[PDB]
């Protein structure tokens, strides 16, 4: 288990704030943590959202920072915030880290509207 | 266009040797390239298959190097070879590089038997 996700799953409502946390459990990973998205479909592209580290913060160019944001809370603790949840943000969220040249991906966090 | 993929799609037969190729076209990129795999399903997770660089080659611990192997042909050119195409290997294959702290993924290369 390389990660621990704080909400394992979110049942969203329109306009709600949604916050996700990712804790890295690997003994020595490379610096930083990466948030990624996949839409609920086969052949879904992995979509880069944000890179988070002590010294560097990178939000993907196409995203609006007033809608989605991320933060490095701690050495091994990273968060992602959807500020007012919308239907186009529905899908799977997960984080990523390198350790000894191996890319790791956390479990998927389903973030969906009621039904 | 972060990558040039030389077979953009494979329609294979069982037992055939399948070689994929990835060229990194970004001008700044971290050392190395990574080959990933994704099963043909919703909520399918990306799987690490190999890390290739000038110095190190790292195959996923569960893979038989006589069934799947990788190779760095030259700078900005990387290869993935499925030695004997079998049903367990059907899905999408792609490459990953970090550049300006962004995680990049090539287009999916679909690799399937005829239906």
């Amino acid at each position: 288990s390389p990660f621990r996700l704080s909400p394992v799953r979110v049942e969203g409502r329109l306009g709600q704030r949604v916050e996700l946390q990712c804790e890295v459990l690997l003994s020595s990973a490379a610096p930083g943590c990466t948030w990624l998205f996949q839409k609920n479909e086969p052949a879904a592209r992995p979509i880069f959202l944000a890179y988070l580290s002590r010294s560097r913060t990178k939000l993907a160019e196409e995203l609006d920072p007033k809608q989605i944001s991320g933060q490095r809370i701690q050495d091994t603790l990273y968060s992602l915030t959807l500020h007012r949840f919308r239907k186009e943000e529905e899908g799977y969220y997960f984080c990523s880290v390198v350790s000894n040249s191996v890319l790791y991906f956390s479990a998927f966090v389903p973030v969906f509207l009621p039904v």
